[PDB]
């Protein structure tokens, strides 16, 4: 998986409710989070699928 699989999820500012993916490195798989709607870091995925190909290996 790259480096920013290992990130915390994260939020950003913006005031929407839009749920998203992150790779959770400690448990091993993906999990969902708040997505505020802008400034997006890269562990912030639509789905559990993408998530996981990109972050679960290598």
């Amino acid at each position: 998986r790259p480096d920013f699989c290992l990130e915390p999820p994260y939020a950003g500012a913006c005031r929407a409710r839009i749920i998203r993916y992150f790779y959770n490195a400690k448990a091993g798989l993906c999990q969902t989070f708040v997505y505020g709607g802008c400034r997006a870091k890269r562990n912030n995925f639509k789905s559990a699928e993408d998530c996981l190909r990109t972050c679960g290996g290598a």
